[PDB]
């Protein structure tokens, strides 16, 4: 009777609105065009596809309980989902490394990062993301062998995710773990440098904020994406261990992280000034 799809609809609305506003603010105002702002543009683009194309279809599968469209559309949708997730995570890793190189070596920062090199870095990230998602799925390498997967593949009405051990492990390793280690090392080094500067100032002037910022940045990403990949690894090893509904719920918890990115990275006085004029 009552339609409890409002919670799913608001997620799409917020994800579209925030990313569209960020993209328009960067594009229209020339005062915000900076090398560090191209990575934010790429991340916003990845988040925007997902609200428009993955969440709306996914909800219909959950609400209608059937996949009206064809099997080819299942393969295409799964490929887009994997592509966008891995691209967003790798963009976050690139942003962290850029901040590390900015803070650790200030004299050589300008030569290390130029407007030309950022283009190549972004293109390499997107190519690596595309190789992981489209090529294996579209060539039918990831498919399993057990009977339930075969029956699901044969029917053109159902649409469920079944994968084998090698693809699951390699996909998790490429998408999540190496970027996690890189960001951990980056932010530990940045925190050490900040603490040294604070103690120097205190020892100079004889007459918290960094911890809060790092906590926000690391904690939102870890809480959003860490729980899903653990069960992604586990469910292959032990088939009866984890039920499906938990898998879908954790995967949808992971999707919400796309709508939060403007809250963490975008805000700043210049971005606030830009946002004031548009609305
Ligand atoms: C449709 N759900 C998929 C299933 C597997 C998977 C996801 C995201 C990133 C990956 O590296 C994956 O291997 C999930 O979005």
């Amino acid at each position: 009777v009552v339609g409890m799809g409002i919670v799913m609809s608001l997620i799409v609305l917020a994800i579209v609105f925030g990313n569209v506003l960020v993209i328009t603010a960067i594009a229209k105002f020339e005062r915000l065009q900076t090398v560090t702002n191209y990575f934010i543009t790429s991340l916003a683009c990845a988040d925007l596809v997902m609200g428009l194309a993955v969440v709306p279809f996914g909800a219909a599968h959950i609400l209608t309980k059937t996949w009206t469209f064809g099997n080819f559309w299942c393969e295409f949708w799964t490929s887009i989902d994997v592509l966008c997730v891995t691209a967003s995570i790798e963009t976050l890793c690139v942003i962290a490394v850029d901040r590390y190189f900015a803070i650790t070596s200030p004299f050589k920062y300008q030569s290390l990062l130029t407007k030309n090199k950022a283009r190549v870095i972004i293109l390499m990230v997107w190519i690596v993301s595309g190789l992981t998602s489209f090529l294996p799925i579209q060539m039918h390498w990831y498919r399993a062998t057990h009977q339930e997967a075969i029956n699901c593949y044969a029917e053109e009405t159902c649409c469920d995710f079944f994968t084998n051990q090698a693809y699951a492990i390699a996909s998790s390793i490429v998408s999540f773990y190496v970027p996690l280690v890189i960001m951990v090392f980056v932010y530990s080094r940045v925190f050490q440098e900040a603490k040294r500067q604070l103690q120097k100032i205190d020892k100079s002037e004889g007459r918290h904020k960094a911890l809060k910022t790092l906590g926000i940045i690391m904690g939102t990403f870890t809480l959003c994406w860490l729980p899903f990949f653990i069960v992604n690894i586990v469910h292959v090893i032990q088939d009866n261990l984890i039920r499906k509904e938990v898998y879908i719920l954790l995967n949808w918890i992971g999707y919400v992280n796309s709508g939060f990115n403007p809250l963490i990275y975008c805000r700043s006085p210049d971005f606030r000034i830009a946002f004031q004029e548009l609305l």
